[PDB]
């Protein structure tokens, strides 16, 4: 239905999802001269159990790496949160060339891709489906990915893609701790926002890392070689899946640093 093509993409999502033009939409451009340092922000604490890794899925516009979320084996705490948030997925966004592909920008600078590590509030809610539409329901860590040296931490993820080439394919994806993908510094920006694609719920507290991680030109190429079609149809590579930045509408981006 929705996608990233000219007909079904970001500038058209508002026709079926009017919250696309809301006051808490993501991503945003982080202007560093407008951020406010908040003394009350605690360090980010991630503690993930590799045994929670479950499955990798070609979802047509992207691929998702899902985690078992029946208990608190894998949690995010700290930062702006009083509640524990339970890991459920990570995924990436990328663009059609190295020049763009991140969702968030910093001082107008576009990176080549972005990693999202997503969690839901298990202190207040009983399931992702309950949490996903609540203002305090989701927490996503975003990592900007700067084109440069090959990142060996991506190897297991990239090696898995050949088994999920076309839409709907899925495979087991086990024994992996995604905190290995995060940068050395967890210094961060935070702001209240949204899912960056439909259904665009304004339910996400964003944690954007100040430090980038690397990716090579060829690693990006592997993401863009995934196919959005189902097996047996004409091949339609997944060339891009990044939303443009959206107006802050008077929100404050807080800095931990
Ligand atoms: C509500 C269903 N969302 C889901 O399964 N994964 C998801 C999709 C998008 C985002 S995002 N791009 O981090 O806003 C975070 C998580
Ligand atoms: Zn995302």
């Amino acid at each position: 239905d929705w996608g990233y093509d000219d007909k079904n993409g970001p500038e058209q999502w508002s026709k079926l999802y009017p919250i696309a033009n809301g006051n808490n939409q993501s991503p945003v451009d982080i202007k560093t001269s407008e951020t406010k340092h908040d003394t009350s922000l605690k360090p980010i604490s991630v503690s993930y159990n590799p045994a929670t890794a479950k499955e990798i899925i070609n979802v047509g516009h992207s691929f998702h790496v899902n985690f078992e979320d029946n208990d608190n084996r894998s949690v995010l705490k700290g930062g702006p949160f009083s509640d524990s948030y339970r890991l459920f997925q990570f995924h990436f966004h990328w663009g059609s060339t190295n020049e763009h592909g991140s969702e968030h920008t910093v001082d107008g600078v576009k990176y080549s891709a972005e990693l999202h590590v997503a969690h839901w509030n298990s202190a207040k809610y009983s399931s992702l489906a309950e949490a996903a539409s609540k203002a305090d329901g989701l927490a996503v860590i975003g990592v900007l990915m700067k084109v440069g040296e090959a990142n060996p931490k991506l190897q297991k993820v990239l090696d898995a893609l050949q088994a999920i080439k076309t839409k709907g394919k899925r495979a087991p994806f086990t024994n992996f701790d995604p905190s290995t993908l995060l940068p050395s510094s967890l210094d961060f920006w935070t702001y209240p926002g949204s899912l960056t694609h439909p259904p665009l719920y304004e339910s996400v507290t964003w944690i954007i890392c100040k430090e980038s991680i690397s990716v090579s030109s060829e690693q990006l190429a592997q993401f863009r070689s995934l196919l959005s079609n189902v097996e047996g149809d004409n091949a339609v590579p997944m060339q891009h899946n990044n939303r443009p930045t959206q107006p802050l509408k008077g929100r404050t981006v807080r800095a931990s640093f």
